[PDB]
């Protein structure tokens, strides 16, 4: 009946006027019927049967029943069975290995129900059984990782959606808890009613996702005022439902332990009792599916959305000490910065001068300003109108406020997503997961493929790598295909002489490809050039390569270039001149030299030296960036080979003027060498690769490998660096480390393909292809 809840409490619609709503999310509109309250939130008795309610008579004003017909009318507490008819607590029962899916008839698909935890750090699962024995059966009984690594900004609203999604926040739009978009002219708030205008809410989150495809995916959110015991006892009544009605997909979120943990740190003593309470409720709904006789039928996802750090109020770095004009910004504050203007019609506004002022101001100053485009390419936080110019990284543990006018909370969370504190967990439980398994760390960005795979769903467009996480699960829908090879090589031979060129270069005179060529994914003309100590996929487009391969043994040895060498540049008779660099751009370029892929000093003999003297081995670079290249190549990467056993380095440009984390169209690029048509790089890439059993050296390695990878930005100073007026060996490998990269982003931004035959299966090449090695 219109205007009641009656026959309605928690129905699968939301009514519209005149009539009133009976729905989970009912109170979030402010919309429930009269008798929402009366009906469908019952409290009496609370959430547990006890022995003395065993045989009881039936009371309609109890939240749960302990009765001999509560089975079949549908609403027994969840320890029912237990208290009653003599069963175990699902907890209390030996892990089962579940071989295939063991549902009622009619159910299609096992359903999936996501348990979301808010704070809920991936250290938190070493307190184990004593705590949260549930949780820990999940974990130690079905598939679980070490931690999770959230999004950055590591907080609620971003990561949340990042899971629903399978975006990054610059794609999915929710780029922080509060954000300020200039073409609404509006402000999103985790308080009030503008974040519930779905305009906000981009990409194609899984719920929607679901009904597209008709799996039914029901109401999806609970008004988050409805207490927890509720929701799991309408999820279990609604997983009763006819097959015509009931849905595929549920989810459970949990506020706790993020809400203690910002008042009390995230290892107070205090901690405890809300892991415990959490735990509690895990276990309601597993004795709750027991006894429905659907846990070995649904597939239970626990996961969290970041961690929690130590953060106190004395720890604020505040702009005033820095900014001499402090009243005409607004910043977003906390555990990370935004800057904007205050006002619109502010001609003076100059960002530039602000980042000047915020920076390497004081010895160990807790944050760092950048321009958004100049952020780790890692964090992907740069192409949204929502994302403001100026950003500040804070440090962990570190608060950033305007003025000091601006303790009541002991933790906080928000920092760089690599930062250990931020990262969160995963357990997937049941009959698609395997059993009893490990798996290694990965990105919240590739949940959303999983819980496709998980519907029978085809997943939208999206920044997790279908196929990367495999190896979760007990049996794969998905089969990853290679991408082909988009534009094919050419292979020149001996086409000219010395003499046929006039560059204005003057000069004083497989092993080296393990996996395979990489692919080239774009329509372009390019050239493999082969030489003793590297090969080259030569660009003839951009006029240098767009990837330079070597192999260094642990025992090569580095030498130095002669004086009489070190301006040497030799023409390459391979190349035309037209589809060549000239030296006469460097030298009229007063703020620009170059660099090479293949370094003069890791020559394998002095004559091979002259190889890596190729006018198709030079690169344009900064002389400031030119201190960080030399340290890498002269430095870093015999250091490496002899850490590692032999490594493998793959090195080249990318462009990225649009900062959109892609490849650039020539179109896009914003910079070139004085003159000329030689492009300027935005950033410089390798791919360091070596044998994960490093007795085994990098050319013959047997078994899986070990990858870790960077993009350096090209930058004309070393401003980012407060410490770079120092000797390179203080200051350059924490740049790298800054800068630290997947393979999988190396491949966005250059349009290239890697790992192509390395003889392992490719989803494990993926998997391989997603790590990201943090330097924690
Ligand atoms: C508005 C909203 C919230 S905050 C929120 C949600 C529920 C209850 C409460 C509460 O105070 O009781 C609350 F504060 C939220 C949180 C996490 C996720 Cl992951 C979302 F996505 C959220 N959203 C959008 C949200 O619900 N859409 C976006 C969209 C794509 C357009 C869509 C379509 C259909 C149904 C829903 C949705
Ligand atoms: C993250 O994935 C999204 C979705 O595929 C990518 O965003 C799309 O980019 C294309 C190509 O420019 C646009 O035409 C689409 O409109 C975009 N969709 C959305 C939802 O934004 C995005 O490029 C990916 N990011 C990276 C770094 O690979
Ligand atoms: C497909 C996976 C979907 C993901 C789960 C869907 C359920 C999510 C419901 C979330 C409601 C959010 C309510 C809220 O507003 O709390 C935020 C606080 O914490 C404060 O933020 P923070 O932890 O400091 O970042
Ligand atoms: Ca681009
Ligand atoms: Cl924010
Ligand atoms: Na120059
Ligand atoms: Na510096
Ligand atoms: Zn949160
Ligand atoms: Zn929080």
């Amino acid at each position: 009946i219109s205007g009641s809840c009656k026959g309605r409490c928690f129905e699968l619609q939301e009514a519209g006027p005149p009539d009133c709503r009976c729905d989970n999310l009912c109170k979030s509109y402010t919309s429930c019927c009269h008798d929402f309250d009366e009906l469908c939130l019952k409290t009496a008795r609370g959430w547990e049967c006890t022995k003395d309610r065993c045989g009881e008579v039936r009371n309609e004003e109890n939240a749960c029943h302990c009765s001999e017909d509560c089975l079949a009318r549908g609403d027994c507490c969840t320890n029912y069975q237990v208290v009653c008819k003599g069963e175990s607590h699902w907890v209390d029962d030996d892990c089962e290995e579940i071989k295939a899916a063991e549902c009622p008839a009619g159910f299609v698909r096992p359903p999936l129900i996501i348990f979301s935890v808010d704070g809920f750090r991936a250290s938190y699962m070493k307190k184990g059984s004593k705590v949260m024995p549930n949780i820990e059966k999940l974990r130690s009984c079905g598939t679980h990782s070490p931690y999770m690594r959230p999004v950055y900004p590591t907080k609620t609203f971003p990561n949340l959606y990042t899971l629903a999604t399978g975006l990054y926040p610059e794609s999915h739009g929710i780029v922080g808890n509060s954000m300020y978009d200039p073409v609404f002219d509006a402000t999103f708030h985790l308080r009030g009613r503008e974040k519930f205008n779905h305009r906000w809410w981009g990409g194609q989150p899984l719920w929607i996702t679901a009904t597209k495809q008709g799996v039914k995916a029901g109401t999806f959110f609970w008004s988050v005022v409805i207490p927890h015991e509720r929701r799991i006892l309408t999820i279990l009544q609604w997983l009763t439902l006819p097959d015509h009605e009931r849905p595929s997909v549920y989810a459970f979120y949990s506020e706790q332990p993020d809400f203690s943990g910002h008042k009390y740190g995230p290892f107070g003593p205090e901690m405890t009792n809300p892991l415990r309470e959490i735990d509690k409720i895990v276990g309601q709904l597993m004795d709750g599916l027991k006894q429905l006789k659907l846990h070995r039928c649904v597939n239970v996802i626990f996961v969290g959305d970041h961690g929690m750090e130590d953060v106190t109020c004395d720890r604020t770095e505040f702009l005033s000490n820095y900014l001499t004009n402090v009243d005409d910004i607004t910043l977003v504050p906390g555990t990370l910065g935004r800057i904007r203007s205050k006002f619109s019609n502010n001609a003076k506004y100059d960002p530039k001068a602000i980042i000047a002022a915020l920076t390497c101001k004081k010895p160990d100053q807790h944050f760092k300003p950048y321009l958004k485009q100049h952020l780790p390419k890692r964090l992907h936080y740069a192409n949204n109108r929502r994302i403001e110019d100026i950003h500040l990284l804070v440090e962990r543990r570190w608060h950033v406020a305007r003025k000091p006018l601006d303790c009541f909370f002991q933790g906080d969370h928000g920092f760089d997503n690599k930062v250990n504190s931020m990262q969160t967990v995963f357990v997937g439980y049941g009959p698609t997961f395997k059993y009893k398994t490990k798996v290694p760390p990965f990105e919240n960005i590739e949940l959303y493929n999983v819980m496709c795979d998980l519907l029978g769903l085809k997943p939208a467009p999206n920044n997790g790598t279908h196929g990367s996480l495999n190896h979760l699960l007990r049996t794969n829908t998905f089969r990853p295909t290679m991408p082909e090879e988009v534009t094919r090589p050419n292979y020149p031979g001996i086409m000219y002489l010395q003499s046929d060129f006039d560059l204005g270069c003057t000069c004083d005179d497989e092993r080296h490809l393990l996996y395979g060529r990489p692919a080239v994914l774009y329509r372009t003309r390019y050239d493999i050039l082969y030489h003793t100590d590297f090969e080259s996929g030569y660009s003839e487009i951009f006029l240098m390569p767009l990837w330079t391969s070597y192999t260094v043994s642990k025992q090569a040895e580095v030498s130095s270039v002669p004086d009489h060498l070190t301006s040497c540049v030799r023409p390459d008779v391979r190349v035309s001149p037209s589809f060549s660099q000239n030296c006469l751009a460097y030298k009229n370029d007063k703020q620009m030299s170059y660099g090479f892929l293949f370094p003069p000093y890791l020559s394998s003999s002095p004559e091979a030296k002259y190889d890596a003297f190729l006018v198709t081995n030079m690169v344009p670079m900064y002389p400031a960036f030119k201190r960080v290249w030399n340290y890498f190549q002269r430095v870093l990467v015999k250091k490496y080979a002899s850490e590692r056993n032999g490594v493998n380095v793959i090195s080249g440009p990318i462009f990225d003027y649009d900062y959109d984390g892609l490849h650039d169209t020539e179109d896009k690029i914003k910079q070139y060498v004085e003159g000329s048509s030689i492009p300027v790089p935005t950033h410089y890439y390798s791919i360091i690769t070596s044998c994960l059993d490093f007795t085994q050296p990098a050319d013959k390695c047997d078994g899986p490998l070990s990858v870790s990878s960077f993009i350096l930005p090209h930058r004309p100073d070393n401003e980012e660096s407060c410490n770079s007026s120092e000797d390179e060996s203080k200051w350059v490998e924490e740049l790298m480390k800054m800068h630290t990269a997947r393979v999988r982003d190396i491949e966005h931004l250059t349009s290239l393909d890697f790992f192509r035959k390395t003889s392992r299966s490719y989803p494990e090449i993926l998997t391989l292809k997603t790590y990201l090695h943090t330097y924690e």
